């Protein structure tokens, strides 16, 4: 049994990103794991304080770091959406994982593509070193699959809707995929009675009102054919893992001479967290199912005799809805002023700049990147920068605003990510040609979803604060020596850590991360 | 069974401080608790990210916050030792828990006293409101017992050495105490074979060299009569808990009309952490024994039918020795330059100020408070401040140095403790008449114990960084509703939280902490 994680190159790397699986949520339920998460935390190399270190704590930037060893300042994936005011097409909003150069495309109707990603992934690097490498990537969300797989992946599949898993335009379903989609279709057509509460979820079972919604007691009961219900539930993760297992077996991943790699993006935790917040029965059930399904997944790989190493992490952390925080000893938790949402803020700034009724800024939400309209004249732009800063810095819920020049002037951060300044975090997701003219950051404990009568999502991530940056990073291979390392590491450290195990050279000057030693005690895998 | 923590006033408050039980160490072993810590974490109000929020993360300042609702800036307990250069006696170094006005006293031979503590404790406040209140405080260290009990406590006992538990000068052992000390004497006179490793400790069993010492594989085997061995082991915590249980029963605490309070300072985790670091078999065994002994302690109270509420926390966090960190993926971990220790630094600064061979500064260690010698003339003092700052700020291991005026100019901090600036942390343990003229803070991951041939302690706390500030805070009462709140709270919040349960008014302007709601969901104990 006892065997060093670096004894020989693993034959399969399994990289799992659990979307919105924050270190807080991970740590809370840690004492109840009995399945796959138990395996990882009791036997693996455990870094409970990993960091998606940059400020833009969203899915695309986060997934772009996991298998690239690169911060969003290098991957170019600085948000889920960014503005290119010089874009040919009408819609200046660009989706992180689209090819906007395609005719008749818009951010609402896009063609999936890894074109925006500026660097190779680990799979891309492995394939460059050895053409026989298979690189597979499956996920619940296109952006997760696409950013982990990279431009040279062999198979990139994601959940497209009620039809099941799909890929890039032109890519026909393989027999495995049609079989998976048949099973998915059969599961979807059946009602789901829901889940009774795990023992640990009983305490979380109370209703919380937020606008017209009540959350906190959901059990994922759903009607037949309810695709939205299926998506926002543990069912989609179970299906994604079954798909991954089927692909692993069908392609004989890890059964050939070279090392293969499969990346797996489990999206459910994130839909659940947005829809219900993170401390109710919904997230609790979801994490317990995650533990159980991961256990079954690992058991199947074991039974197949595959020599695999697993890394499991998240694309970012998350934060509970203010309404429940206020019931659980956090009375200062609040929702962002509606005055800071795109329409309102532009109108306000216009009127302050003396350009009332005009369009002087573009923004995507009540925080993050803000862009000055290109039409503005030099003097107009100057009045906009002055007035925007003056108004924002005076707002009670605003922590700070950085100018583009201030961020650019900041050196790429180094040292412990848990103690970075806000501008260092900003610099880590700064890419001059895509980033805003200003960066707006809200105070801690301000949720960037305004209070509304009719609400959709009640909770979100995307802030520069610790809840949203901190994520677990867990490495495991059969027989290795467990250790726990509570000091801060970055998700950009993942690539060089894995590369060391398979003796794949990676030029240090092409990445941001550093190699994490995965061998407890004297010997060093780096 | 089901019953709100605020349904009625508890009859007994049990406050437990586990010395150096950092949130990191607490979180690491959380999945293995089966005893008293399991009870607290699965059934209680769990705040896994509590903060000893100030910069001076030492035992005395930490214990001074737990039952006072007050930061060290208000308690006046700003360190374990501070200089009073105007003191009458020769030794200008004052111990936090002594009365230096006593003749022939020195910091090496002092008379224990709570005189330095500027504010009442919860016990003191309860007794002020109701004279029938019993206030008891027992600990492994005098400073823990003294600071949690306060000046009006009925019984304050601490481990004095091979003779067992002692109190203030003049206080005779009671029959209970002589009985406890008899049992302790019997335990001490027996060899201890040591402990075999709990399953979770097996992975930690490898040797680590630090100077002339090897740590990482200890099992607490000890010879008969080895008091040092007894002190640096789980044995002392077992004895302290048995003493507490015996006192509770003997005095019928919680069995009368009024609420009584007992504070318990379990010191072993801290001795073990200093002596061996925090990630080896020694700390692992110690935490497992802690869990088991706490379980037996709570079971005895339950069997006695006592209506008690428990709060459990730590006086500060802690940090592993650099030598093991470097083996476990933290290669940048290092020991502080010897040049920064008291003797050396003074000599250096003297020579830079043009007062070579003189005594221009006083300091206690390679970080923290520095004091200018009173003998210095205005101009001399000015050259010292200039040269000290210049030299320190240039040193590669120094994060920053604050002047006294800079800290004084800082308002008492508010808002989330996890995101305070360093000067805010400094302000939180700043007390003008006791604090230094300068405050020296080392960079993250610099251990403030220099590398030496012959070493004693290999690891310590006392830094302004997150490992040393972050501590668990756990509240429990039979039948309450469990909840977990991962956002940052302060240990100064403990007093008003407990006071709310027993309907004891506490003027907000006399404390720094705020009341934490301990009732999950809609109802609020505050
Ligand atoms: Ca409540
Ligand atoms: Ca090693
Ligand atoms: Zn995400
Ligand atoms: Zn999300
Ligand atoms: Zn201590
Ligand atoms: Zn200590």
């Amino acid at each position: 049994a006892a065997r060093s994680i670096a004894a020989t190159p693993p034959k399969l790397i399994v990289a799992i990103s659990v979307d919105q699986f924050s270190a807080d949520l991970f740590s809370e339920y840690r004492q109840y794991y009995t399945g796959g998460l138990k395996r990882l935390t009791s036997e693996g190399a455990v870094f409970p304080r990993g960091y998606q270190s940059h400020a833009a704590t969203e899915t695309c930037p986060g997934h772009s770091t996991i298998l690239t060893g690169s911060r969003p300042s290098r991957t170019g994936i600085i948000a889920n959406n960014w503005f290119d005011l010089d874009a040919k097409r009408e819609d200046k909003n660009l989706y992180c994982a689209e090819d906007e150069s395609q005719p008749g495309s818009s951010s609402d109707k896009y063609e999936a593509s890894p074109l925006h990603l500026k660097v190779p992934t680990l799979g891309g690097r492995m394939k460059a070193a050895n053409p026989a490498t298979r690189v597979v990537s499956v996920a619940g969300k296109d952006r997760a699959a696409i950013m982990m797989g990279g431009a040279t992946a062999d198979q990139v599949w994601w959940l497209g809707g009620p039809q099941g898993y799909v890929s890039y335009k032109g890519v026909a379903p393989t027999p495995l995929v049609t079989q998976v989609n048949q099973a998915f279709a059969q599961r979807l057509a059946q009602p789901n009675p829901g889940f009774e509460l795990p023992a640990q979820c009983v305490s979380k079972d109370f209703p919380v009102q937020a606008g017209n919604r009540t959350v906190g007691t959901g059990r994922f009961a759903r009607d037949a054919g309810d695709y939205k219900g299926f998506r926002i539930s543990p069912e989609q993760d179970a299906m994604t893992l079954a798909f991954a297992a089927a692909a692993i077996e069908n392609m004989q991943l890890g059964k050939q001479a070279q090392t293969d790699i499969i990346s797996i993006g489990l999206s459910a935790t994130d839909y659940v967290g947005h829809t219900f917040g993170t401390e109710g029965t919904e997230s609790c059930i979801q994490v317990d199912r995650l533990d159980t399904e991961l256990g079954a997944f690992f058991d199947k790989l074991d039974k197949d005799g595959i020599d695999y190493v697993v890394v499991l992490t998240a694309d970012h952390g998350g934060h509970d809805l203010p309404e429940r925080h206020r019931m659980n000893a956090m009375p200062m938790e609040q929702r962002v002023d509606m005055a800071l949402t795109p329409k309102a803020l532009n109108a306000t700034i216009a009127e302050k700049a003396g350009l009332p009724g005009k369009k002087v800024i573009w923004s995507d939400g009540p925080s993050g990147d803000i862009y000055y309209d290109k039409g503005l004249t030099a003097a107009q732009r100057a009045r906009v920068e002055t007035e925007a800063l003056k108004y924002l810095r005076a707002h009670p819920q605003v922590q700070t605003v950085f100018t583009k020049a201030e961020i650019a002037a900041t050196p790429s951060p180094s040292g412990p990510p848990e103690s970075w300044s806000l501008i260092q975090e900003a610099r880590a997701s700064f890419y001059p040609s895509r980033s805003g003219d200003l960066l707006l950051l809200l105070k801690p404990r301000v949720m960037s979803i305004p209070e509304q009568a009719v609400m959709g999502s009640v909770a979100t991530h995307g802030s520069p604060w610790d809840t949203d940056r901190r994520v677990p990073i867990l490495f495991w291979r059969k027989g290795m020596q467990h250790f726990e390392q509570p000091l801060g590491v970055e998700t950009v450290d993942i690539l060089p850590s894995l590369a060391a195990l398979i003796k794949l050279p990676v030029p240090k000057d092409q990445i941001d991360g550093r190699c994490l030693d995965l061998v407890a005690g004297k010997d060093d895998s780096c």
